[PDB]
């Protein structure tokens, strides 16, 4: 309920809400059906413009008008944003040439400059170089200040988890807005763009900016805007807030802009009605910036310019229909569009079966436009599993794309020629980011970056400590003259075992069948160092990854790769190696293919055996080190050690051989030398973590083999390509993936074809970041190199991505 009965007089624009049901004079009051009577009257006032012209300069206030003209307003801190350009004499903004902002350059009063955050709704990342000559103030803003080619969004690449994970830090996964529309099973209740809802605060996990800041004592602006308060008012309201005295004053604020978010549904993201928004929002930075100069505060303050995510073309004739695969569709709830997650429509029908459902839309017709998945067999990279508001089935639908449930959905509900939420990787959806202000650089370029890593850079800039989140702080040090946040490695938890030769072979009951009885006093001095670590240098070139939990686990040498060998998960958590440019590709000889020999380093009881593999008919094995790449037939029985061995489905064998018989290779040609860093992942609980030892569902048919999830590699070279990997002067070049263990391949539709017409593809499809890989292993990489540890950082969060530029 609501009494609307006091009055907004003194209170427009409340930094401090008021509760029910007295009325409100805030900028979110209109939002809630709640303002005063008065609220327009006092508040929105419209007279006369926002604009001062020649005559109006010096009138007397008139207390009617939207701004100011008068002799006072300047002290007032309510004159319109051009008054010393008109009044005065004084330049627009923009229409001044740089300055290098070494420090901040603030009134008497300012404990730290304030930052204001102007977020700009489906802001497409080309509209920077596509639009320039219709945004002077935004090309002014990125030539002078800090900014990034693009900033890779979070999935699904939708508004309000986007909005969210910037205010946060945090996976929508983990901060719970996982769609602009859900169903949440444990609260029996469902949330949506249209409607009251949405407000309630159980939705909102984590701890956004706003709050941070007022934990730690530091003022916040209100961030939210009711749509209908006009931008000019908006950009008046920061301003007049920016004058007020110094225990009042707000020192972090946010601007929002529907555009060009909302035109682009309608015309598509380059339609030519596109110009006009493009417009409309660089005078509104222009207003932002001539006000900020005239208070003095434009050397002062740090602003931000974000857009949420791009857009995309897609039209009403681009939708699939699930009628069209499914004779059960009247079963079904499906939240539709640019992704589809479908669940029962009633949880009492004993027929509906998620994997007959998922076979039924599977690989069906010829160019099939989406793609089924169970949410733990998405791609690691979008972390996009672990919430129960998530459901089991999702689609990942091709850009450009719409799904929906039948015909009827969209036609009674062509309107749109724009939409967002795919994939986020794609081009389309790639969004901005500029910094400008005394704390970041001046005119410096930065490579693309994820928005989780900047809720801690806006922490940094305010001083604040931030909450724990999924960015990696001190990736985005580059960014910064100061303020930087100076990170320590985390400590090893667990220290290696080195062991020596300490079984016989008889010990070992394999039952394998090892050809391997070939016999020297030159050779046993030098295959006894390659035991004990003479060509380590070469094949662990950045130290040995640490290792962060309580475990038992052995380092073991050899001629061509180092590995960490685990004696509770019975294999490698990891497998070291280095292959140069001029490296020869070598067969393997029938002498030895399934031939496994026992590693007289490690015991029997620690050890996987070849029975289990012959017993389970579903599972066969491959290895960690390629035998294929050996460097000479005395080193290729290293390579058949059962120490190198790992659980493989013969579905996903075909992917892991012709990546290492043919892409490594390949990859150390085109790189000069690869450094390549192997293991399994387990991931059973789809949280992004490793797992423990008592959260492995599935084992080795009679035996204490534990089953991966996945298998990751971590590719690293020189990034100046005339060095080569192994003797590398400066910055390093990496890529990674994780790769599901599936027991078929059904997630590639053409894979009865050559293994050249798929497995590159998909490998590409499951690319990584070093630390996805971290997290899934609980290791840490690139110990020991010569680079600054915050180059090092921003080397484990990039992702290389597979799009043209
Ligand atoms: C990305 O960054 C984030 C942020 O750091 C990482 O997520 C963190 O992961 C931590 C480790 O898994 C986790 O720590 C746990 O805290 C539990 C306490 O939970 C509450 O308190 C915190 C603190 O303020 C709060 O953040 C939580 O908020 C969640 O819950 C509600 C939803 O119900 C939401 O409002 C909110 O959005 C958030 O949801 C998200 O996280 C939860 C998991 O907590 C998911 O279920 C949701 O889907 C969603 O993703 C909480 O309100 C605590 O219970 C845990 O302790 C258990 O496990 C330990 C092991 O140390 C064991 O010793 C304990 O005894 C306990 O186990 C007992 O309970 C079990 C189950 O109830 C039971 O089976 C056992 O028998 C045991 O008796 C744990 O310490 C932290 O909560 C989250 N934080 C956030 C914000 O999500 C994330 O990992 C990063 N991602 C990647 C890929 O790196
Ligand atoms: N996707 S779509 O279907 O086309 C689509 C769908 C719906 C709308 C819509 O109605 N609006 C009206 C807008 C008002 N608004 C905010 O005021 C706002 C700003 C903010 O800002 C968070 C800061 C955090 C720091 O980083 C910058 C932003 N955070 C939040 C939320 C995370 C807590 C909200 C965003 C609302 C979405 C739309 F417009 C487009
Ligand atoms: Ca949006
Ligand atoms: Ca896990
Ligand atoms: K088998
Ligand atoms: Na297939």
């Amino acid at each position: 309920w609501t009494a609307t009965s006091g009055s907004c007089k003194g209170r427009c624009f409340e930094l401090q809400e008021v509760g029910p049901p007295d009325c409100r004079c805030d900028n979110l009051c209109k939002s809630y059906s709640s303002c005063c009577h008065d609220f327009d009257e006092l508040c929105l006032k419209t007279a006369r413009g926002w604009e001062c012209t020649k005559d109006r300069c010096g009138e007397v206030r008139n207390e009617e008008n939207a701004c100011h003209c008068s002799e006072d307003c300047l002290s007032r801190g309510d004159c319109c944003t051009n008054y010393q350009v008109v009044c005065k004499g004084e330049s627009h903004w923009v229409d001044d040439d740089c300055e290098e902002i070494k420090v901040p350059e603030c009134p008497a009063g300012f404990v730290r400059p304030p930052l204001i955050i102007f977020s700009v709704d489906g802001f497409r990342a080309s509209y920077m170089k596509k639009g320039s000559k219709v945004m002077p103030n935004i090309e002014k803003l990125r030539s002078c200040g800090t900014h990034a080619p693009y900033m890779r969004p979070v999935y699904p690449t939708k508004t309000f988890p986007n909005l969210y994970t910037l205010a946060t830090g945090l996976y929508p996964e983990s901060h719970g807005i996982v769609g602009n529309s859900m169903y949440d099973p444990v609260f029996d209740a469902s949330f949506h763009l249209r409607g009251r809802e949405k407000f309630n605060h159980r939705w909102w996990g984590g701890q956004p900016l706003w709050i941070t800041a007022t934990k730690q004592g530091v003022r916040a602006g209100t961030f939210f805007w009711s749509v209908s308060i006009p931008h000019e008012r908006r950009i008046l309201t920061i301003l007049q807030w920016l004058s007020l005295p110094d225990n009042e004053r707000p020192s972090v604020y946010a601007f929002y802009s529907e555009q060009p978010d909302f035109s682009g549904h309608k015309y598509g993201p380059f339609g030519p009605e596109m110009t006009n928004p493009l417009r409309e929002i660089d005078k509104t930075v222009g207003q932002l910036m001539d006000g900020l100069k005239q208070l003095r505060l434009h050397r002062c303050v740090n602003v931000i310019f974000v857009g949420d995510h791009g857009m995309e073309d897609v039209t009403c004739d681009r939708t699939e229909f699930l009628s069209n695969y499914l004779t059960n569709v009247d079963d079904i709830t499906l939240v539709p569009g640019t992704l589809g997650r479908i669940r029962a429509k009633s949880i009492n029908n004993s027929k509906y079966d998620p994997k007959t459902i998922i076979a039924a839309l599977t690989c069906k017709k010829p160019d099939q436009h989406f793609k089924p998945y169970m949410k733990q067999h998405l791609p690691k990279r979008l972390h996009y599993a672990n919430n129960r508001r998530i459901e089991d089935i999702h689609l990942l639908v091709d850009r450009r794309w719409h799904v929906a449930r039948k015909p009827l959905d969209v036609y009674k509900k062509c309107f749109f020629q724009g939409d967002h939420g795919f994939d986020n990787k794609v081009n389309s959806m790639q969004t901005v980011f500029v910094g400008y202000g005394p704390t970041f650089k001046y005119r410096t370029k930065v490579p693309p970056f994820e928005n989780i890593e900047l809720y801690n850079v806006m922490c940094d800039l305010l001083g604040l400590k931030p909450a724990p989140n999924n960015g990696t702080h001190g990736s985005l040090n580059h960014l910064l003259r100061t303020n930087t946040f100076r990170p320590t490695m985390p400590d090893e938890v667990s220290r290696p075992n080195y062991p020596g030769i300490m079984y016989l072979q008889s010990e070992f009951d394999l039952g394998c069948t090892c050809d391997d009885k070939v016999e020297n006093k030159l050779e046993e001095l030098n295959k006894r160092l390659h035991t004990k670590g003479s060509t380590k240098e070469r094949h662990l070139l950045y130290g040995r990854p640490a290792v962060l939990y309580r475990t038992s686990y052995d380092i073991l040498y050899h001629t061509d790769f180092e590995s960490g060998y685990s004696e509770i998960f019975l294999m490698p958590l990891w497998t070291s190696y280095t292959i140069s440019k001029q490296a020869e590709v070598s067969s393997i000889p029938e002498h030895l293919t399934n031939c496994v020999r026992p590693d007289v380093r490690v015991s029997p009881g620690f050890s996987q055996n070849c029975l289990a593999y012959k017993n389970d008919k579903q599972m066969s094995y491959g290895f960690l080190f390629p035998p294929y790449l050996s460097s000479s037939p005395e080193a290729k029985y290293d390579a058949f050690l059962v120490t190198n061995m790992v659980p493989m489905y013969p579905a996903f064998k075909r992917v892991w051989a012709y990546f290492q018989r043919v892409l490594v290779k390949k990859y150390a040609s085109e790189r000069n030398g690869v450094n390549v860093i192997s293991g399994p992942i387990f991931d059973y609980n789809y949280d992004g973590l490793r797992d423990t030892e008592d959260e492995i569902k599935q084992y080795v048919e009679g035996s204490s083999i534990p089953v991966p999830t996945h298998y990751y590699s971590i590719i690293t070279s020189c990034l100046d390509f005339t060095q080569p990997a192994d003797k590398c002067d400066g910055p390093l070049s990496v890529s990674s993936f994780i790769l599901p263990h599936r027991p078929d391949n059904d997630e590639s539709c053409n894979s009865s074809e050559d293994e050249s017409k798929w497995v590159e593809e998909l490998m590409k499809m499951h690319t990584a970041r070093v630390r996805d890989i971290e997290h899934l292993t609980g290791l840490d990489f690139y110990r020991k190199t010569s680079r600054s540890y915050s180059e090092i950082l921003t080397l484990k969060t990039y992702l290389h991505t597979y799009e043209s530029e």
